[PDB]
């Protein structure tokens, strides 16, 4: 069958930003609840079963624009006291509501310490190279949960 609203799709796919492969790998991912970034979905959908394709996704339909307001002055204090903070470490730390936050220094005065909160990948178009594995109907458990399973271990979140 086809890709499309409520299949979960698996996928095997490269990865690559500016000429650079940086992840490859397998997945399956339940099609049409902002599991994967939107031009991705938007490339996927509509394919058949078997189908192996190029998608060149932009960075307004993949982690968006490098706000120049994400970049932000908090104090030293704000990191462990035996962190390495200086201009260019990254970190990857949780954002009050559980999600990631990656985050990099660009500058280091004093206990003054300039942030940048952006996604690593934001301003960047990124080059995929996939093939369409499987295409088949959510069971309703993983309608419910707006995602993927692998089997069948009935759970919450
Ligand atoms: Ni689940």
């Amino acid at each position: 069958m086809k890709v499309g609203q409520d299949k979960v799709v698996t996928i095997r796919y490269t990865l690559q930003v500016e000429g650079e492969v940086l992840d490859q790998g397998e997945l399956s991912y339940l099609h049409g609840h902002r599991n994967l970034i939107p031009g991705l979905e938007e490339a996927l959908e509509g394919r058949e079963e078997g189908e192996a394709f190029q998608a060149h996704v932009p960075a307004e339909k993949a982690y968006g624009p490098h706000d120049p307001e994400g970049v932000q002055v908090v104090p030293l204090s704000a990191f462990p006291e035996d962190a390495e903070v200086v201009p260019g470490a990254q970190f990857y730390a949780q954002d009050m509501e559980g999600n990631p936050m990656p985050l990099t220094v660009v500058a280091v005065e004093g206990e003054e310490v300039t942030v940048d909160f952006n996604h690593p990948l934001a301003g960047k178009d990124l080059d995929f190279q996939v093939e369409v594995v499987k295409v088949r109907e959510a069971t309703p458990e993983e309608l419910l949960h707006g995602h993927a399973h692998p089997s069948g271990h009935h759970h919450h979140h």
